[PDB]
């Protein structure tokens, strides 16, 4: 019905933005304790106002391709979704020489996605539907 | 003998990550192998140490995660070899992380830098013969 404290309502959905970071599988595990989930972005609108809050800098979203193709954690369907790319991305990179290519997905300082190396620390956002 | 594909130096055996790992991870995987995240203690070790690595971003076994500077196994920091870079450490909290940087790594140059321990990063294990 309402949004816990400390969240922030928008479009009938709650999120919550860290001011911290974590892996994406800690932030991941972090959203399902608050019976949350890891932001699914859908629509342009929802893209601009995460966008706002955030700001420019490098936050994990709930899309990944651990186990294949790309996945949003809620199974909302990639193919037929939103998508906003940044331009060259996704690209499964291996060259950080961190071992294995990219497969988490993460707002870039203009709120165009990356993948990126999961164990990265970076920010994150949780999101509850009402 | 130092175990297989580790590299022997003046009575030490080192293995070289070729993946990153967030520092407790690293110390973690070189404990099992009942080693230690390398620790750096004459030029001529850092000297070794930086041409296996080349120019990446590497943890060592030096960290302030509770309150001074320590190395893993117990070696004296303040009276020790130090080759951190120039402005560090610093124990930044600029990024935006949590916390400042409790862990040293070695750098592009081969000099110290201290980061935020999450960050996943190549390492060395050590091993005295
Ligand atoms: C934070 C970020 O955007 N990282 C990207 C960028 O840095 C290297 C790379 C390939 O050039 O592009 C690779 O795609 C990374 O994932
Ligand atoms: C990899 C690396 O050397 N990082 C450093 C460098 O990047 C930001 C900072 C302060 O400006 O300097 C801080 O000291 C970081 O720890
Ligand atoms: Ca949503
Ligand atoms: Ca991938
Ligand atoms: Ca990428
Ligand atoms: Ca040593
Ligand atoms: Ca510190
Ligand atoms: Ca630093
Ligand atoms: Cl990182």
């Amino acid at each position: 019905t309402c949004c816990p404290v400390n969240w922030v309502e928008h479009e009938r959905s709650c999120y919550w933005f860290s001011r911290s970071g974590k892996a994406w599988a800690d932030a991941d595990n972090y959203c399902r304790l608050e019976d949350a989930h890891l932001v699914v972005v859908t629509s342009w609108e929802e893209q601009k106002f995460v966008q706002h809050h955030i700001g420019p800098v490098n936050t994990w979203m709930g899309l990944h391709d651990q186990n294949g193709p790309w996945k949003w954690v809620d199974g909302t369907d990639y193919e037929t979704g939103f998508k906003n790319w940044r331009p060259e991305q996704p690209d499964d990179w291996y060259g950080h020489g961190l071992g294995g290519g990219e497969d988490c997905a993460h707002f870039t300082d203009d709120g165009r996605w990356n993948d990126d190396v999961c164990q990265r620390p970076y920010r994150w956002v949780c999101e509850t539907e009402l």
